């Protein structure tokens, strides 16, 4: 491939990525309609450190590698049959939506109550800041994205539960649960992080019961089970804190394009938006006002990104499905479709804007359709 | 006028500005109790570039004019007979005064509700961040004051409808609705902003139903019509999220100090004080604690601000009557009145502070008269 | 006047401030050739409040009056005469250009070598910062402009002598000069600031000697000494570290444009300019990059601004000559001048640019003509 | 390939990006020796949008890809034969390598005074801030690396000379060079940015003579003619203030690593190391101190970087030659070599700190050799 | 002692800290003329963590205890007799003062040249930012002052040889040499930061010679052995980049005040102090300008801070002598007398503002007396 667009751009005479201009069609050679400076909007987590531990990995996409997003940071968690995410918490909320496999999360509250529960492919979990939690893949193992919403996430953001006791006098802790110093000499000398462990047995085995009763809501929701809006070239699955009542620093949807289809011209206007590719390729031209467009391409991994209230579309340009989550650090979801908005305006009135007549007005839709 | 005040003070030897000094007779000649930095409290939309276009004009003071107020912005808008503001949205809220004519106004939220009514003078509208909207002035155009809150508030903060399309692909679009790009060859290449238009026919005849329902609560308020607060020097007129209820972020109060009167003195324990002067003639001193204050001079066009708490007073200097807004971001109004605090201790309480006897503390008043 | 300019714009329909309109007929009716959001550039001295003291009076305009100037803040002072503006001493340093009358000023520098001289209309002074000094004006008064090279100078900024004592134990005032508290009874319990005073005596008279010997170099210049740059409408008068020697962070010019003229099209490769209008009336177009330009009026007091690099003129719009400085934070004065560049390149080449011919490239002259 | 080493990691289960992931073997499976959070410390050109026009094209790397980067920014710039890079300016110096092709350069000082050159293949260039200047490729056409000393380098650091031209006032245009308005007509409406134009003739009727002098320094430098630095794997090109005069601002050194070979480990005691990769394929550990290390993969167009002091190495990891820049915003080029340093210390000092022999400290070397 | 002065203030009826009361005399009981916030000047190195090591001890005062002293930043460090200092580099240039003891230490170039040499008791070094330093306490230890050139001096500032080769992959380090990865197999896997070791032999010992020539100026300076400012109350010693050549970010002085007498009232023209107190006891009383002015108590270990202009003294409260140091960030030392001053002005102008008589300007002195 070579940047020309009809008489514009040239032949590349230096040494280059042939590779990545493959996956940028639209960055090499953008639309004729892409004009002024746009912050990056796209990075890869092919494109980050793979920390490797006996048990699974971790790599990060954050303000550090994609400067635009300032309040969602990502990690990419791989865990291998009974190996065990150490118990941690952090002061970031932490959303998450289980890609491969299945695993079972605990999490305590202020109160003393606990909660475990097991996900699985298409589910999700929300921990509340600064509660303490865990995750455990089961047999199949797990992969799966978690979002913080905090961009600088990094590691003064995760305390884990060994690292804590390894910092902390031997004397203290032996006074603070009442045993000897002897009792606790055998305690890890430093924190686990991720580390293998046999499969865990039956759910109803593991609910401990306490005297402080159960937790007042779920901390994990079944996304795939509630009926998504479907539209003819697709369907969205939405949520956020009126439906998955303790997610309310994130609300999310999970959408699906049909090759052909595109999700519609929109934009939003409570905040930003954070994408990750989960599967499939599309393109997005983000419309940042004042005559500024610039067009990204996204493919599997990738993460993507829309500030908030800017115009864009998600265009399926593959031959297979383009599966892809929007993510939003508020207690709602929401959204204004290009076409409903002038559907629901008198025709003369969008006439008079567009230049355009009754055979073009005639084709808007009052009922929003996500996915076209 | 020289800047002399008893033995204080001297005549100017330099050239200078006549004009802007009869203007400004207290800052020439400040009162004998000012003393201390203070920022500058004072800006006029005559000192501002004035945006013309084919229909009326735009001009607007923000915080890269007055860097006191870095949450609210303000534009001093007007249009011709049918004029039209193009259909637009932005990050921020907007709330406007009409002070000449009337215009009809659209919004459509984010459930696809319409919205579509006309606004007179002295009527208001707001429109929550990011829903978008659109003004047409009617048989006698219209000239108002919108403000925004966010101080930035500038050119990359509105997005035109035809901006966005001129900037998206032609073959998105056509997918986008369903059509050839033949059936949008004529849309604008450039966006309109405002535009000469026909003048509408009858609100009623523009209603459009939907299938999504009526918005929950109106985005237009009729203020004059509610029964003022009515003291001795004036009326105050109030509208915040309590009586307007979509009008969540800002907070208002239309002033009207008849000759010889002043708002008296008091401060606000929520927020700071944006303000226009819409006619008249005025001084204000904002007390700013350790002994800082200083004094202004405001007149018709005008934007003042009175930071958070800071104690104040408006007095009419003038022979007119003197009106003005007085524009919070918070979703109340609210102040402390110096009168009434006073009166609502024990009288040798105020008498132990103040030094002085029974007879100024017969004189306060328990009730709240916002302008003597 | 109406903000009207062919078939744009409208008559105001709303209160207005009409002498403001009249001062500034290229904001109210801007050029067809602006365009863009552009910060404020101008500000009056007379919508500033005027410290009056017995003796004279001191007025500034500093970053929080004129946000783009965070480098540079301007007072414009005046003394009776003998008064005297107290010793003291600032963070900042201090240029200064006298307008009217003359004053005697003293310094000493960290050596312990004293300066003391005589500055009449037209001469400047550059004080080091945190070099101690003093001004007082001789039998005609004074009124000058000063300059320091910090645009957030305010009353943190300067300390005076009796301010400075009054707040020091007695004891160790005492202690320090090796006197009694008695001795010292009478220091002022507040500081002076501006006081009255019997004129001086002659120069000569108030030189002192010490065994540190004479200042390097002097804290004075003669600007109007020196011969001018001298075009044909009008004259420019530089100081800057290459010639007034001490003045190391200041750079100033002294143009003087005749009715009719114009100061060229032209850009600074250094620093931001700060403007001072002196006397005569003018506009100028500041053109900041990517599509964006915006014009500004200015008159007698006004300070004016131009960022870093970017593309202007001013050009006067009087019946009388137009007197301006242009003040730089930088060792040197530089300037890049449109017509040299254009002229100090291949003919062809030029052309090719301006699609103009060889007669327009005939016009370009290789030697700088400041004023046209 | 797959993220696993050892006993740790495991397969990728879900949807990815292969070809990336072949291309960032030390990124997917880092050394073990890799710990702690450290910034991104790469970006590849291809992943930015490109800006296509009649003539070539222009792509960008800036602190808003490569966030790490603050004071240092950078654009791919390709010209067809004869293309002309329009007129213009900016706030940041430039410094350019000469990849690919010819082009001649222009630039016009503030003394009035012009310098014409021709650069080739491995020359350089630098204008310092603010200076006016204009590419024009050859018959080869050219394509070169621009780096600029901001970060924040965008679309408002730019001025072109048509820009300017168009937003400013047609009088005003004409006053300024004594003509009439009728004879400016045909100025373009709308910058050109770069344009197709016939090549120039030869570089000696080119030359411009005047008034003001020749300049004194050169704007471009041959880094290929002076002798580099010849270590066993490869060799040193050093381009700084010290030898290439006016390029006060960036240091810069072109090196070349045979296959087998790697520069150094070593360290800058100066400033930031910004790094283009010109061909080949390498690997980097950067050493951030307290335990935290991180390994990034490079190959051809890619953009590096080493925070200010933190130690590294590059090594050759493929089968061509390894080229790439080593950039520094500074007046000069320096570095500490690990083992220059250990050499010139006492043999049982280092052996004390290493815990190894004499064995170890007799291979030490007290000559710095670059590339080994 | 209890905060009771006159008629004002009370007795402490809640419980408190008598010790550290007694050594704030005049912080619980501050003069009269004391008024206004002012930021705190003061901190104990006793008030902070000790890292203790086997071979000594560092406790530090940064930014984050003294949020003031933002540009400096202090150690001090404690090595037993031949401890070692682990060889290691940082972003900041680093002073020191030996208080205690002797040391040699070792520097090598960015050109490879070396410089080994002993130090003792009133001896300093300077290192200039990122060239490669270690200490090794001689036979009788050594305990000394540390002073870096930036306030947010922490753990990432300082690389360590070991912590750079533990975490850089083996292959690249025996590459890197010409060795065998299991050649240094040995090579530590932790930092040493502070380790025992055996005496060093004689200096002449382990000078080591080499191809890169002697360094141009020593980075060690016998501050006792040149001749002092001497007082009649005291003494000043002053090492700046004019007499200790490579100091050119750090001045400093060691002053010695008797009992009964005190550093004269004075300010600094340049930058920020910052204050150690090595023995004895002091008040201070900082004019931070607007009648702004807070006393601070000191003694031995206390850090202290004189913001930038801000008129101060120091005065012995003790019976044994006072020695403390004046660090500044700059190039030179620079002070101006209050005393010199006014001894360099016309009488009567003195006269006028003090409002004293011929009895008083007789006492000044021509002459600068640091310490009275
Ligand atoms: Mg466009
Ligand atoms: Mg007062
Ligand atoms: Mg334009
Ligand atoms: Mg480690
Ligand atoms: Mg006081
Ligand atoms: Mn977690
Ligand atoms: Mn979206
Ligand atoms: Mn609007
Ligand atoms: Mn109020
Ligand atoms: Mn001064
Ligand atoms: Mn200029
Ligand atoms: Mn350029
Ligand atoms: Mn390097
Ligand atoms: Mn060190
Ligand atoms: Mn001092």
């Amino acid at each position: 491939p070579q940047p020309i667009r009809g008489d514009k751009g040239a032949t590349v005479k230096i040494p280059r990525n042939i590779e990545r201009d493959r996956q940028n069609p639209d960055m090499l050679v953008p639309p004729e309609t892409d004009h002024g400076t746009v912050s990056n909007m796209k990075f890869s987590f092919s494109d980050t450190h793979n920390r490797l531990e006996k048990g699974g990995y971790a790599r990060e996409v954050t303000v550090r590698e994609l400067p635009i997003s300032e309040n969602l940071a990502s990690v990419n968690m791989r865990l291998k049959p009974g190996a065990i995410r150490e118990l941690h918490w952090h002061k970031e909320a932490e959303w998450a939506y289980m890609i491969y496999g299945s695993a079972r999360v605990t999490i305590v509250d202020e109160k003393g109550r606990s909660f475990i529960d097991d996900v699985g492919e298409g589910d999700l979990w929300y921990f509340p800041s600064g509660l303490p939690h865990s995750i455990q893949a089961l047999e199949e193992g797990a992969e799966f994205l978690l979002v913080f919403d905090d961009g600088s996430f990094s590691e003064n953001s995760t305390f884990q539960l060994t690292d804590w006791l390894a910092h902390t006098p031997k004397e203290v802790i032996a006074a603070n649960f009442g045993v000897t110093k002897e009792e606790i000499s055998n305690l890890p000398g430093k924190e686990k992080y991720i580390f293998e462990n046999q499969l865990p047995g039956s759910l109803k085995d593991d609910i401990v019961e306490g005297p402080n009763g159960e937790v007042p809501y779920p901390f994990t929701y079944r996304l795939l089970e509630q009926e998504p809006i479907e539209s003819e070239g697709g369907k969205v699955y939405i949520a956020d804190s009126t439906n998955f009542k303790v997610s309310k620093t994130i609300a999310s949807a999970l959408v699906t394009v049909e090759p052909g289809a595109m999700r519609e011209l929109h934009w939003h206007p409570n905040t930003h938006e954070w994408q990750y590719y989960i599967s499939g390729k599309a393109r997005m031209t983000v419309f940042a006002s004042d005559g500024h467009a610039r067009t990204f391409n996204y493919q599997a991994g990738d993460v993507g990104y829309v500030p908030f209230a800017m115009g864009h579309y998600v265009e399926n340009i593959g031959d297979e499905p383009l599966v892809f989550l929007e993510i939003f650090k508020d207690d709602h979801y929401a959204d204004v479709s290009l076409n409903q908005w002038l559907a629901m305006l008198p025709e003369t009135f969008v006439q008079a804007h567009l230049d355009l007549g009754k055979d073009f007005t005639d084709v808007l839709s009052k009922e929003k359709h996500p996915v076209v």
